[PDB]
């Protein structure tokens, strides 16, 4: 019960960005933006092996989520992560998986 | 990228995980699990808000899932969190939203 008082206000939106995270090519590019200011689609589309098409997908997905964000000029996009969450996920599962 | 070399062999693992917790409900019933081993399906029923059928079936998916444990007598069957990452993950969502 204490546990459940705790979190129990959340719980929508806590499932919410678990549900976002949870597939493994969101988690590659999420891995790959925690910690980065910038990266590209093409870089991320190398890093994942998925075509540049469902690259794409997953990255306009995740930005109307909320969980990543991206900065546009002139010459290119970039995307970063936007949902401290996302990062506090990430190192969980590394001290899980690791 | 170190985060990418950790996780990225145990991403399909981690998905698998996050999407198993990704339900509102299934969020209350880990929480009570917490530290609360051997809990009835008809607390966690009166917790959830759900029908008695849709906490059992809940159950039943994160046991298949590896979340929780089960124990059964002639009377009733309990249940516990089993996967510890469960509980790193529950922290985690407390520090982030509480």
């Amino acid at each position: 019960m204490t546990e459940l008082a705790q979190l129990q206000a959340s719980a929508e939106q806590a499932a919410a960005l678990l549900k976002a995270m949870s597939h493994p090519k969101r988690l590659l590019i999420l891995c790959m933006l925690s910690g980065s200011p910038g990266t590209s689609a093409g870089e991320l589309t190398r890093i994942t092996g998925l075509s540049a098409s469902a690259t794409s997908q997953h990255l306009a997905r995740m930005r109307d989520e909320g969980l990543i964000d991206s900065q546009r000029d002139a010459q290119r996009i970039l995307y970063s992560i936007k949902n401290e969450a996302v990062n506090a996920i990430i190192a969980t599962l590394k001290n899980v998986y690791c």
